[PDB]
């Protein structure tokens, strides 16, 4: 894996659909490749609020025209639920589906081809833990994220409050036991260590690589990255700066036109679909959401779009 990155991003690949739902976004993807489909996971987001949709292709270039399964039509259901994140958690042999519901959530399913058989929520703890209600400041508690390695579970999630918080149970425990989180990383400046995790097993190492989005000097959305021998930390620097970043505008490059200024959350396609969420240091791609430089207004409203970052100084096939 090199300490520096350069992409190439695709255009917006896939956006709301024109139905009476009038999504305004789509949002913090989450995908995994299974039986010869991508199969991506997304929120909706408009001001009336946000839910999840399942999206699934065969090819790229066919994402576009991909029909969306509106999860609130399975025991998921409708209310609130936004960010997130497939696996497979083998010992079980079930998926699992994390998400942010208010609190820590997650939905279960015996097949992902199977949209409709996504539970009902259940939640990871039974309320915001004390050092997160401690800590949030104004904040928002989003962006939960499991990984697992041979002996433990872990859950990542952030607070839009320059806080990453982590909380560990059992393999065989899992989903069940999540302890009192504890702050695995923070800054000062919320800006710098803004909301948006991701953690994954670094293929042929024994390190791990955390992705983390920040909102940079000019506004704009962009990702830091560290690396660890640990899922505990602690975290060292790998591109985490604006002028040696983990992606951003001024390392990423269009083969067509730049269609957003903003590098925001997403997820890098995955060597393999299980739960310790490992990656190749090969040809990374990163799908993300991006957005019209000159769109405003309400957060909620923007209008995100989902594209597909290519690394161009890859170390590997
Ligand atoms: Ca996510």
């Amino acid at each position: 894996l090199p300490s520096s990155f350069r992409w190439s991003s695709s255009g917006p690949l896939i956006g709301p659909k024109s139905d009476s739902r009038r999504i305004q976004g789509i949002k913090d993807p989450s995908v995994v490749y299974h039986d010869g489909r991508w199969h991506v996971f997304a929120s909706t987001a408009k001001t009336e609020g946000y839910n999840l949709v399942y999206i699934s292709f065969t090819d790229w270039a066919q994402a576009g025209s991909a029909s969306f399964y509106y999860l609130d039509q399975a025991p998921l259901g409708t209310g609130y639920r936004a960010a997130p994140q497939v696996f497979y958690f083998a010992p079980q042999r079930l998926w699992y589906l994390v998400y942010q519901n208010g609190n820590a959530a997650y939905s279960t399913n015996p097949d992902i081809n199977n949209p409709a058989g996504w539970t009902a929520p259940r939640t990871f703890y039974s309320g915001m833990p004390a050092i997160i209600r401690n800590n949030i400041g104004n904040g928002h508690w989003v962006d939960m994220w499991v990984i697992c390695d041979s002996s433990l579970c872990h859950l990542f999630s952030s607070d839009d409050n320059g806080h990453l918080y982590r909380s560990q149970t059992s393999l065989s425990n899992f989903p069940n036991g999540f302890n009192e989180p504890v702050i695995a990383m923070q800054d000062s400046n919320k800006n710098r260590l803004f909301e948006a995790a991701n953690v994954y097993r670094i293929d042929g190492s024994n390190e791990y690589l955390l992705l983390h989005e920040a909102i940079g000097s000019d506004g704009r959305r962009w990702f830091r990255s560290w690396t660890s021998t640990s899922i505990a930390g602690p975290w060292r620097a790998l591109a985490d700066q604006e002028s040696n970043p983990f992606a951003r505008a001024n390392n990423v490059a269009f083969t067509g036109n730049a269609w957003t200024r903003d590098i925001s959350h997403g997820e890098l396609i995955r060597s393999g679909n299980d739960q310790t969420l490992p990656i190749s240091p090969c040809n990374l791609r990163y799908l993300y959401q991006g957005l019209d430089p000159n769109s405003g207004g309400d957060y909620n409203s923007l209008p995100w779009k989902l594209g597909l970052l290519t690394q161009t100084n890859s170390a590997c096939a």
